[PDB]
């Protein structure tokens, strides 16, 4: 939180939680990068005259832009390596020259325009940074915004243009933040992934040169999370220096690491540049999306429990930030399309004799939607298939105990619809090109004002209509022939970002219309599962893959930055889909009650035992899930790195936790294995269910015996409770 | 220090600094290993029944001793793996039975029969298990020696054998120490080297099977140090578990990790039982030596100095224990053996003006030694060559100021002297077979007592005939064709072990009748820098390779069990000898000013210049002398993982430290480096020599930015201290 700037060194100190960020004004008006690491009371700010790294002051050949550590570079001026930001101006250059003008310091954390950013309650917890910089002889100015946490190591950055000359200025790269490491000696992780197969953890070694990954999709993407890392070359789940950077942005991204000749690591994140240009007309502003920079010396888990905690608390909001989050059923694959009111009752009945808090309607209910094929953007009731509308469903499915919960998908539609056949000029789209389809659909131009406020207008009505307290916001594509009718030539580029600024109005007014519904995003899972949508939502479908083995991956990963109160996590029903697995009831449950808990099956084809391992679940998971969705969540042996998987949740006050273990492929007559847990009181004894009684000393130091098993997956859960 | 036990749960705790050592009682008097690691209040002691490990109760088959983790196993009786002893019996059967009988705890720690020990001042440091375990069929009882320091991470380890039976037993493996860890997920560190390249770290994974270090030289040797550690897959220097075994002991020894099929590492270290057995006669016991067991969960440095602190003040002994040691200059090179007494005083004024303490006479001075290859073991006087006997020569020494010492090489004789012709029965030999030469010298026979009292004898002689203050006791080959004409056919393969023990009794008396003397041990160098030795010399030529870039290494490595004041490390004159290297004086002063200093030159072929670098370099190391050998030291960067190397002393409050840095190959145009320091406090701000002032914060968590230099060989020193 406690921000400085010293005018005798000209150095700005970030303070947050047990972190320091430093930068340090460079003769005349550059910017430096000093330091960025554990908490230090002070800093002080070689070589920066190096063979073919040039000179910008002629009369002074002690420095490079080549050379000198940034927090905002250009290229052009002397500076080789790739830069934050870049600007084209009317007579056709990139040149520009940012120096310091000013700077200002104030309590709290502003909102940024037209965007999601973390937020603080109260002025304590934070305090932030302006640093204006200007090239006077165009009239661009960039205010870099910093902002330090006072409670947790958090860092945050982005940066706003601003045209105050009297000639147009097209941003062609428009990054949100820009360090330039001291050193290389690091590895990296990011995580990559695919539908069905999302946020992988791939750790590499840094090359000389650049390594990225990156969004064209239009959405953050199933392919590449807008997460990378820098971790230290030891440093693991429990020890060691890790640097996160996560975007707040559910668009196009792209998150770098370039190492130069000099063994520097500059790590840049922010809107793609790829296929992307801003144009800034004279009084026009462009303010970036935020990076949210977090440090940590106690490893991967130090890092990951900080977002979990500034995301869960201070990233997500509405009604049900802090709350429990219902344990839901899905009802499509009781039906996939084929439904009509009178089954939908009786399920629910026998859904809430089991426990379960949430009745969710899925795809087809709306227009004439009955495959992957019609009626997207036609959202009215089919008042065939209900007859007595939602109203009717929704207030029996709560006279029997449940929430009732829809699925929507605003931001497509159908060829075959009537708003394509009054709207076509409504879809993205290039002049005179094909419409390219993903699942039979186009997407909606939502960079249209038009556009959004019909699809308010429509959502609103349906969603008014029925006492709904969940909605699913499912969006099952990406971008293609990216443009828009309603945008001039020069401001085509645009279209990718304006339409994401308009979906970010539309879900902040949808939330804010209806402040008693729990939203949860999706996109083919978890094809948007990012920063900027839980600022939205504040839960999301995790991946379309419930398989407990390939969820094993998919969970641990998530949990790098995501808090498990976000993470979606259903049992289906077996021969799974997506892979082909059987695994048990009991393994599955184990899996999915790691995550915010539900279901995604048809109950009308259990047996009974089955429903009363279903109760069971459902009690059990009630018992903790304040637990597992708010306790402090701990990885412990990761399935990237062999055929274990585990991890735990450990209450506030370390008097309670629940401990989750797997193993995939157990080979016969194997060693013994044993579980150290973290995060306990080690002077405290705690009961384990089924296990007796152990010291935290002995649970850390020594570890869990694990009961010797043998199998294709095994599966464990224990509750420890502080005797 | 607190060692209990729990007769409920039939438990042994050791608890040693911030350590547990736990074994239990199980079953019919078998002894399990259960833990060993940080610190536990209590850890309570699955799947022993195993394919193939068969039970030693036929009524209960619930178990193997091929599964039991044991402390002090025997093959034979259903365990198949390596065992820690093996006895055979008059009637062929190698089989034993070992059963606790009973146990008894005191406080302090007792002295071993004839060996050298760790110890305490105060029955307050540490207290002692001792398990008696016996045989009853056949009179067999072995006790196992456990002490647990209170101060100190450390527990040692040892077993004293005793036939209380009628029959002769004959020990065919009587190994110091085993522990059975209960998984195999480590790496495993040994000191191998050879002449003139000791102790260079070499860590690997472990594989399923046995891998060891061993001796079978009959002295510790270069090639292996005896000292073994098993490291956490991700412990580096300053964070991690690590595990040391260190064999006090300074004979053959075998250092070894077996992983058995279920993936359980059983450590074992003791006298070597290759070439070794050991008769006992009813009545008779057989003690073996001591491993000292180190544990630390802040990687090796925290490893390191605990032995450090352990070893300089608990281990070594006598006047000089805990006293700064001089800054010798050992006479050789000025002369070979080329030497009478005019030279030698004028010489000892120029290297007394220049601040030089200790003047040291080399080889060549009794006798009719002047070759490596006469005179050897006729140790008088060669009053030709200093006619004025040494007396003279030491008080002349004297009166200018500086210490006088003296070289000899008292385990060794050449079969053209005086004792060989009078008594060729006492040097090492098998009968009719040819006696192999080391250097032109055979080894004398220190299992006689005839032996041991002549060289007591002939020794003192020499020692009591000057003001002699420092001793160089060195060995210049290994044994070949060992045996003893004063032994029976029985006892033949005792002869290396009681060569040792004769070793061992004659230094003890020795040190002991010379009490004013400082004595060092040498082998060609390093050749047995051992603990064993450590006992009875407190320090220790580290090695005849004295070039700058080797001795990085060999300093490195040595120090990671070794105390810095024990490791001898002298400034040489170049070209240099076994390599053939060029380092600044500069450079070879800051290696060798990194371990107890001294020099090895000819003074009469110095430049003013130099000689004035020199007078520099001691008034120098005399100020961070103190710092150097008794304080704390940590690795900072290794030679064994790059081109740097880099470690630091920090004094015991923190307020002073020096800081040492090196570079070889360092490249044109290379990036910029940083050196981050650890151990002081974070809160104060330090000086550095040179450099300005810095936080101790910014120093550990930012690290100094080394000043830019490039060239073959970097090397830079600075002094600390607290503003």
């Amino acid at each position: 939180m406690a921000v400085t700037y010293n005018p005798q060194t000209k150095q700005f100190h970030l303070r947050a939680g047990k972190a320091s960020y430093v930068m340090q004004l460079f003769r005349s008006g550059y910017l430096a990068h000093i330091y960025w690491g554990k908490a230090v009371r002070d800093v002080r700010g070689s070589r920066l005259d190096r063979a073919f790294s040039p000179n910008p002051d002629p009369s002074d050949r002690t420095f490079s832009l080549d050379t000198l550590p940034q927090e905002y570079p250009a290229y052009g001026n002397t500076d080789f390596r790739s830069p934050a930001y870049q600007v084209q101006l009317e007579n056709g250059s990139t040149v520009t020259d940012l120096r310091y003008k000013t700077h200002r310091i104030y309590k709290g954390k502003p909102r940024l325009n037209g965007l999601p950013a973390t937020y603080v309650e109260h002025e304590q917890e934070a305090e932030t940074l302006e640093i204006v910089l200007g090239d006077a002889l165009i009239g661009l100015e960039v205010t870099l915004q910093y902002t330090a946490y006072e409670k947790w190591n958090v860092i945050t950055r982005a940066a706003r243009f601003e045209n105050k000359g009297g000639e147009r200025l097209k941003l062609l790269r428009a990054l949100s933040m820009s360090v330039d490491f001291p050193t290389a000696d690091y590895d990296w992780i990011h995580l990559p992934g695919a539908w069905g197969r999302e946020r992988w953890i791939e750790r590499r070694p840094l090359v000389t040169g650049v390594q990225a990954a990156e969004s064209r999709r239009g959405a953050s993407s199933h392919q590449q999370n807008p997460f990378i890392a820098l971790v230290a070359k030891n440093a693991d789940e429990h020890q060691g220096e890790v640097y996160g950077f996560s975007f707040v942005y559910s668009g196009n991204f792209l998150a770098q690491v370039e190492v130069d000749q000099f063994h520097t690591a500059r790590v840049s994140m922010g809107i793609n540049p790829f296929d992307f240009t801003w144009l800034l007309q004279p009084g026009e502003s462009f303010q970036t999306p935020e990076v949210v920079m977090v440090y940590s010396d106690q490893g991967l888990n130090g890092m990951s429990q900080t977002y979990h905690e500034l995301y869960r608390t201070r990233l997500a909001r509405g009604a049900f930030r802090d709350r429990e989050r219902p344990i839901l059923i899905n009802n499509w694959e009781a039906t996939y399309f084929d439904f009509n009111e009178e089954k939908l009752v009786n399920i629910a009945k026998t859904e809430a004799e089991l426990g379960i808090e949430l009745f969710v309607l899925d795809d087809g209910w709306f227009g004439k939607r009955d495959d992957d094929r019609r009626s997207l953007g036609d959202w009215i009731v089919n008042r065939r298939k209900l007859p007595n509308g939602l109203d009717g469903l929704a207030k029996q499915v709560n006279e029997l105990g449940m929430q009732f919960g829809l699925w929507v998908e605003p931001e497509m539609v159908s060829p075959n619809s009537e708003l394509y056949r009054k709207h076509p000029d409504w879809c993205l789209h290039v002049p005179n090109r094909p419409r390219s389809e993903g699942r039979n659909q186009l997407v909606l131009d939502y960079s249209r004002e038009d556009v959004c406020d019909y699809i308010i207008e429509t959502i609103s009505n349906v969603l008014a209509s029925a006492p709904i307290t969940y909605v699913k916001w499912d969006m099952n594509r990406h971008m293609t022939e990216i443009g828009s009718s309603a945008l001039p030539p020069e401001r085509q580029r645009e279209t990718a970002h304006r339409y994401m600024l308009g979906l970010y109005r539309v879900m902040d007014e949808m939330t804010s219309r209806f402040p008693h519904i729990l939203f949860e995003s999706c996109s083919g899972g978890g094809g948007r599962f990012d920063p900027g949508m839980l600022y939205y939502m504040p839960q999301t479908w995790t991946s379309d893959n419930t398989d407990a083995v390939s969820r094993l991956k998919i969970q641990y990963g998530t949990s790098l930055v995501y808090p498990i109160s976000a993470m979606g996590a259903h049992v289906s029903a077996v021969p799974n889909h997506q892979v082909g697995r059987v695994a048990s009831l009991k393994a599955r449950g184990h899996v999915a009650m790691s995550g915010n808990f539900g279901y995604e099956l048809d109950i009308t084809k259990l047996t009974e035992t089955e429903k009363q391992m279903i109760k069971q679940q459902v009690a059990f998971y009630k018992d903790v899930r304040r637990l597992v969705q708010f306790g402090t969540f701990y990885r412990l042996l990761s399935p990237f790195e062999g055929n274990e998987a585990a991890w735990m949740f450990v209450s506030a006050d370390r008097s309670e936790a629940l401990v989750a273990y797997f193993r995939v492929l157990a080979e016969a007559n194997a060693p013994l294995s044993y579980l150290r847990l973290k995060g306990l009181d080690p002077n405290q004894d705690y009961e384990i269910e089924g296990l007796g009684v152990y010291g935290g000393d002995e649970l850390m130091y020594a570890g869990v015996a694990l009961p010797y098993r043998s199998g294709d997956f095994i599966s464990m859960m224990w509750r420890l409770k502080a005797v």
